[PDB]
């Protein structure tokens, strides 16, 4: 098992925080981010416009296709609920929550995250401030 | 990622049930069950001996080293332990229960599980009967 667990699954929620915040998201962005190496980050990449997850353009942008994106959502949204229930309800070590969740994200169910917002008393914001997206998506 | 999600992890766990059972721990078991192929459960097999989590008896028999063993339990532990949570706080469908335990085994961590004993109303037994092991080395 990689400790990335999921690269592609990471390399989409990375582009996505990168939108986020304003930034481009670009390879080296993603090098430094995921402290991926350069052309571990250029095959992956490379890898992802084959199944039609993102766009290179002629700059080396980084545009996710409307599928990317809907994946890339998917597992922001898993991953900020993830923190939440490790908050909320189980009480693990506010210090610890982040990584925890950026594991859990590439395992968890749509069915179980319909039921965290069930269980869940708030789902608009992640322990840490962040809007959680896609939750239309769920129901 | 793997669909097991790791391996090594998955097979452990199997060996695991399999003397629970009271089977013997036989590669042609751990094929089936896992649905693995042979070659494929033959060389994953043979890479386990190599990191020593485990002895093929001179019968093709299976037997876990002291940190194999160890290691069985520890995913056997997470396993019914994530089962109790879906089960008792989140209420996911007893239908999926499993397979999703199935998943978070491999990504829970020993600090999440400390806090699941002390969140969790029972820890003897999981949602299907089954005793929790290990749970002495947890704390
Ligand atoms: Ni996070
Ligand atoms: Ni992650
Ligand atoms: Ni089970
Ligand atoms: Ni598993």
């Amino acid at each position: 098992m990689k400790d990335l667990v999921d690269t592609t699954e990471m390399y989409l929620r990375t582009i996505y925080e990168l939108e986020e915040e304003g930034v481009t998201p670009l390879r080296a962005r993603i090098a430094e981010r995921l402290e991926q190496s350069g052309p571990t980050v250029s095959q992956t990449v490379a890898r992802m416009e084959r199944d039609g997850l993102v766009v290179v353009a002629s700059d080396r942008s980084l545009q996710m296709t409307p599928t990317g994106r809907t994946l890339a959502t998917a597992v922001m949204r898993k991953h900020r609920l993830a923190e939440r229930l490790l908050t909320d309800i189980i009480g693990l070590d506010i210090n610890k929550v982040h990584d925890e969740a950026d594991r859990w994200e590439h395992v968890m169910s749509d069915e179980v995250e319909r039921r965290l917002v069930k269980v869940l008393k708030d789902v608009s914001r992640s322990p840490f401030g962040n809007p959680i997206p896609g939750l239309d998506e769920l129901g």
